């Protein structure tokens, strides 16, 4: 069969971390901004802690199973798990929150250089998930988190294995999901970034959309987009998925553009923008 999955999963102590503040509250549970101090290691990792029945307990353990199996620069790191009355999941802290909210928050101060690098960074993240035989199944701007304005990570693949508007057509008709089903949602996620956070197909019922794509309609060319960038989103939205590009290729193309950013994204006032307890280390450095 496949190769053995020798991911190590780490059990952490409740005494070993302390929760500063609440990041969010939902039906899943509550997520805390926090710090994690391994016993006698002189390090303080900034973490996000998720805390929340029997079916639910299961859900979080399978999440953990997934996150432990993938560890990478470009996918959020899972530090570990804690076995408590309520099981707690300990992840790397992404200080600036979701790319979707960042991109709406600073639309006026985001240059073309930052955009194209995000497109590259995310493609690299999916190329890794491709290499790991992992189909994300829910790629979207809400599920990218910002470590620094210069570094973004894919996170929240609850649905990952091995949201109609982001889904590939085949996924809508047949509930089929492939890597090429993720390339499509990649295109939608880029379209999200280039329109600076716009809702795709806003004002449209979900039940029409399947027919829309069968007719041949797609999302429009965002203003700031050269036909070079846009031509690429459109290639992700082919009906035949063997004709959509490979994440490896999107890495190469977007990378090319990144070298001459203002040739591919025309943003008004582009070149005039910029973007923003001793023991603390980032989780990316802590692991090795
Ligand atoms: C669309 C994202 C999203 O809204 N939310 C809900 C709340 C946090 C959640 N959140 C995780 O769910 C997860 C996660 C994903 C999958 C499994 C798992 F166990 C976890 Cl822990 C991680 C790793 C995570 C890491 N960093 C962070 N920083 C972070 C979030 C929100 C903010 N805000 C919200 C309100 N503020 C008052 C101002 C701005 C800020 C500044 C930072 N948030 C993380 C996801």
């Amino acid at each position: 069969g496949e190769a053995p999955n020798q991911a190590l999963l780490r059990i952490l102590k409740e005494t070993e971390f302390k929760k500063i503040k609440v990041l969010g509250s939902g039906a899943f549970g509550t997520v805390y901004k926090g710090l994690w101090i391994p016993e006698g290691e002189k390090v303080k990792i900034p973490v996000a802690i998720k805390e929340l029945s029997p079916k639910a307990n299961k859900e979080i353990l399978d999440e953990a199973y997934v996150m432990a199996s993938v560890d990478n620069p470009h996918v959020c790191r899972l530090l570990g798990i804690c076995l408590t009355s309520t099981v707690q999941l300990i992840m790397q802290l992404m200080p600036f929150g979701s790319l979707l909210d960042y991109v709406r928050e600073h639309k006026d101060n985001i240059g073309s250089q930052y955009l194209l690098n995000w497109c590259v960074q995310i493609a690299k993240g999916m190329n890794y998930l491709e290499d790991r035989r992992l189909v994300h199944r829910d790629l979207a701007a809400r599920n990218v988190l910002v470590k620094t304005p210069q570094h973004v990570k894919i996170t929240d693949f609850g649905l990952a294995k091995l949201p109609i508007k982001w889904m590939a057509l085949e996924s809508i008709l047949h509930r089929i999901y492939t890597h090429q089903s993720d390339v499509w949602s990649y295109g939608v996620t880029v379209w999200e970034l280039m329109t600076f956070g716009s809702k795709p197909y806003d004002g449209i019922p979900a039940s029409e959309i399947s027919s829309i794509l069968e007719k041949g309609e797609r999302l429009p060319q965002p203003p700031i987009c050269t036909i070079d960038v846009y031509m690429i989103m459109v290639k992700c939205w082919m009906i035949d998925a063997d004709s959509r590009p490979k994440f490896r290729e999107l890495i190469i193309e977007f990378s090319k553009m990144a070298r001459d950013p203002q040739r591919y994204l025309v943003i008004q006032g582009d070149e005039r923008m910029h973007l923003p307890m001793d023991d603390v280390v980032d989780a990316d450095e802590y692991l090795i």
